[PDB]
């Protein structure tokens, strides 16, 4: 499993110096408190760290500065304490470049009604100054999530919690480095896009490699780490049993341990984090990768078929960001439209990860005469059921959008034994009928990821980080009003 | 305060074609629902028949005298029966008073038995207001349509709210505004461009020395003062210590010499609205505290530390309320707990009494931002009940209007250590949500609050100034008000 | 006063060639920054930092550049070929003014022995145009400038450039303080300070008359006296002036007022100020020969409220090399056919340091205000090239308007004239200047300075990320016209 480095939350009090050093004493015990209590709760997945109160432009700008340059840093959430008139704001805001949470809350829930006074009405006044601080940010433009609400109602945590996975998915973002094994399958137009401009959008590094460099590192791999891999796959999966004897079948599998040996060093290696492959450009390959992509992405490893870099990137960043397990490189391959009964058929001709699996996977020998290689072995499962979502991001020439349906994964109530792939059976929401129509109307591509794990809550705050369209498609969701925000959003995302 | 006598001017649409006795029938209407207008009491200024035009040098004349007419509020325009609009562009053109498009028709019924082609060329409002519904939507102008009989309760009211408006928008177009000091230092919403707002609604701002107002007061007769000081203790209830010669009543004597000396600056210099700063009182022994809530309670607009912009807000608020309970306010504290979330408003000192549920109470206590003397205030309960509060900020290239409304309660527990008014109430849909928005907006923490002012009222000021009003209630979801942000954003710059 | 700001060169170059070759790139550049800083033509030093080559040593650089203060610049140049994707990370964080030097160690192609190594070495001419690409590509505010880096001219561009970029940094951190609001009715001097802040750094915030009269107040005695004796130094004194008696006296106040403002101004950083005479309750005198005392120091000042030129009068004196910079007013015209000219003053304060002569202390009545007669220093202001800016808020964002005139030296003395002041011949004339100036909206109110250069204010435009428009020899009214419409649409958002 992919392991991140340890992030954390700086926690930004303002305040102001009109009302004294006592209060500002106050001030510092309250967000201290809550900096403590907030890490004694393990609703949170990253720390929070406290930072001393910030009273003048010089201490909110070193702070913002110092936000930028620390790589564990992971995202600011800023509280007004107090009034903290917010012409002292605009340097910070302005070097901020990490992702920025405005939590508007209170430390006591309630009013004090038989004591409460001017010294109180003078400390306990983020009524106020978060209004303040809330029009600096308007009138920047600045990128931001608001959250509204008393620090200990579970339901503010809960949502905090939310956003922390999706920042550190950011940050994820900004250092993410894509390797591509070939590239773009030839004449198709939704895996294209501007490498240059997603850099610049996301932070994603996205470089070309040519498949002969992934075939010298198969081909160093030792024999011996081969065979104690097969062995592993013996105890994870279910081997049809023409693979569990020596001959041909049993090969195909222990080549596909050899090139997930191989991937995994070239990744490791220059640290990539998700990568693509390309079926038609497999030179001194005995197969497309499957079974070996199927493993890597279980370990958190984005991936992106035919040359997709966009949706191996959103694949790694939604792992990140996922809260639990169970997400994967996607596409839609066929519909039932039995009516009352309608639902997708999600596959790839080979590369669905076995974390969204409802059984126990089976790895199994089929031919392929797509990439001209010899029959792969692959993972083979039946996806499990449930709330899901299903995002693509696309590039229209000058901006990216990012669009997501919300799905209901469902149950399989008929085997299906002569279908070679993994899949995953879905009920869009509101209906296949309009989620398809919406989709196509968003221009969506056929290559998502899908997961059972990320909120389209965490999409959206994502997109507002990186200054993207982001666009959903759930129960609510009328084709007509689609359509109009659609045009809307065209407007304001130019530029 | 008072406001000079308004008009609107009721002018009639029709045309030469279908003869001169036509023409006569249709001025006998218009005469006709003026006249019968002015005797129902909803109206709160008068109508004056402005005739019938039906040529484009009638009606540019009428467009032209009516920007000339200081008392004329707004023009009400009716096409009685077709008036080609081309003949309307040059009128439209001049107009610079607020305009109100009013889609009528005479009779209520058609006369089903005797109904003809001299009825059918007469009673045309049907095609008449949609051609010149046209040509406002092709140039683009500021207006409001109302759509009704004439003798509809619905459509009155809502011609009467719109007049109401018209008038606080005329007061806008001559206001005057004087700021006794600058801007708290280092505060952003409070902030913006003086030229830009006097373009945009007329607003008239200006600075003086607190040494100006210094000097006013300095030159108060101190006899004013004891007279001023004898309604106070027949208008309010003065702490016990504050009825005898001593220095509780001396401080309640500062406030009165300060109430004076503003308002004879004030006067001299024909403003209704105005600023103070806790940061520059210099030569004064109090924050004006009692005084200011007086003024307000007069009509005066105000701001707290140097607030322009809400200062104006406030006034031309009071102007379009049909009602009392109009203050400067702000956001203090929160009552989180849940089922009952709720906010607490007030300021430092200046809280008009007009929103007050209970007897106001003359009361001095230390206050230690701006380091002066104790300062006399009136202390009070808000009342309860439905309430917008409202805002308006500067984003640099325009301004924008944001209006939250609120259902004001009784509190249910006294607050014996607060030495200030106050008011509680709690925002639609709820208060996480409404901040939430607000916040989205870059609502200012000073706004206006009134029990008397609708949101259909700011949203036909801010259609008559040309500004964006977005309105936060009941019925708003958060994810659509961000869109909706977003969306009017590009519509709003140019 | 300035402070040790410094300039980082940055050098990219990628691993491709191996590590000899990344070697002979660092040695280039330490050369360059040790000969750069012994080459007096530089106000402000360069230092070297160690040649980049991948991704985190670029953004790494530019982070270090955005938190030092003593930065004031980076000069960044591609010694050889180096991928920009590697720079997109790094010029996303650099909030610090960037200049592209686009040079080559050597000067000349060694014909007889030029190979593959010196080809791979030696590549700016194609690593520059790739990283000016990625620039061109992201929209990044920046100077280029082309040329050898041992050329005379490059290096005088550079220099210039240097004092533009710290008078930027200076910018980013300049405190204005008002003492009284704009004279009443005035538009040009209002403006929106949210929208200056975020655009420029200015901070700018309102004190009562009061909070200076205090200060005033607290001055001891014995400074003073020892300021009278600077002026007796300094100045030629009106007769009645070095002797006991009420006009000794008002010279005195003068003083007395400038010790007050100088102590404000320190406590509280403001390196820029603005008075109105429209309040001055507590003062004796408009402050007069005590302001143009504070911008012979260095100060900016604006009348009447007006902050926008207190700034921007403080930031061209940073910019400027050499004396002659103030704070300006056009007066009044000389429309005599062939020898029209403006007569810019001010009603007290304009700066000795553009003086011609030496300048007299005098104190003459003012009624404007209603205090008592303000004692001044009186001159006569210098001749030669010179420009005249104005910067002003057009409602949704700022335009920086510069004229350059010739200034003149005055043919007749004006011995009625109270006033120090300075005649001009504007450019290209005053009929087509004065035109193109009220079409653009040009302020009353202006920095004049002898020592500023047209470059300097469009290089701090360009940095600034505002307008920039000038009126000169070669300006036609009615392309100026054009320019003011084609620019509005590229500005406007």
């Amino acid at each position: 499993m992919l392991s991140l480095r340890p992030y954390e939350f700086w926690f930004v009090t303002g305040s102001q110096h009109l009302y004294g050093e006592e209060a500002l004493k106050q001030v510092e015990e309250h967000s201290r408190i809550m900096v403590n209590e907030w890490n004694r709760d393990s609703v949170f997945p990253f720390p929070f760290v406290f930072k001393s109160v910030v009273t003048t432009p010089e201490e909110i700008r070193r702070v913002c500065l110092e936000a930028n340059a620390s790589e564990q840093c992971a995202g600011v959430v800023t509280w007004m304490h107090t009034f903290s008139p917010a012409k002292m704001w605009i340097g910070g805001l302005l070097e901020l470049r990490k992702p920025l949470l405005h939590l508007h809350t209170q430390f006591n829930r309630d009013i004090p009604w038989d004591s409460i006074d001017m010294d109180f009405m003078n400390l306990n006044q983020s009524a106020h100054g978060d209004r303040e601080y809330g029009f600096i940010g308007a009138r920047m433009g600045v990128a931001r999530k608001v959250v509204v609400g008393h620090w200990e109602d579970p339901e503010v945590r809960e949502r905090l919690a939310k956003w922390m996975r999706t920042a550190v998915a950011f940050a994820e973002s900004r250092n993410l480095k894509v390797a591509r094994f070939g590239d773009n399958m030839r004449e198709v137009a939704v895996t294209e896009g501007d490498k240059v401009g997603a850099q610049i959008q996301f932070g994603w590094s996205v470089n070309g490699y040519g498949i002969g460099d992934l075939v010298q590192y198969i081909r160093d791999v030792s024999e011996q780490k081969v065979n104690e891999l097969l062995d592993e796959y013996e105890e994870l999966y279910d081997i049809v049993p023409a693979g569990r004897q020596e001959g041909p079948v049993r090969e195909s599998i222990r080549e596909q341990a050899r090139i997930e040996l191989g991937l995994k060093a070239f990744l490791q290696d220059g640290n990539f984090t998700a990568f693509t492959t390309t079926f038609e450009d497999l030179h001194g390959m005995k197969q497309l990768p499957g079974l070996a992509v199927q493993r890597l992405m279980a370990e958190g490893y984005g991936f992106g078929g035919e040359g997709d870099w966009k949706t191996a990137a959103l694949v790694r960043l939604m792992k990140v960001m996922a809260d639990g397990k169970g997400t994967s490189f996607m596409e839609d391959y066929t519909y039932h439209f039995e009516p009352g009964n309608e639902l997708i058929l999600g596959a790839h001709m080979l590369e669905v990860c076995p974390t969204i699996a409802a059984t126990r996977p089976r790895v199994e020998v089929h031919p392929l005469s797509i990439g001209g290689k010899e029959d792969p072995a692959r993972l083979v499962f039946d996806g499990g059921e449930g709330a899901a979502v299903n995002a693509s991001l696309i590039d229209l020439g000058h901006r990216f959008r990012l669009i997501v349906n919300e799905v209901d994964a469902v149950k399989p109530e008929h085997d299906m034994p002569k279908l070679p792939v993994a899949r995953i059976l879905w009920k869009p929401r509101p209906s296949l009928r309009d989620s398809a129509e919406a989709w196509i109307l968003a221009g969506g591509a056929h290559h998502t990821c899908f997961s059972f794990a990320v909120t389209t809550e965490q999409l959206q705050d994502f997109a507002e980080m990186a200054g993207i369209e982001c666009v959903v498609i759930n129960e609510h969701t009328s084709v007509s009003s689609f359509k109009n925000e659609l045009k809307w959003n065209e407007v304001f995302w130019r530029g």
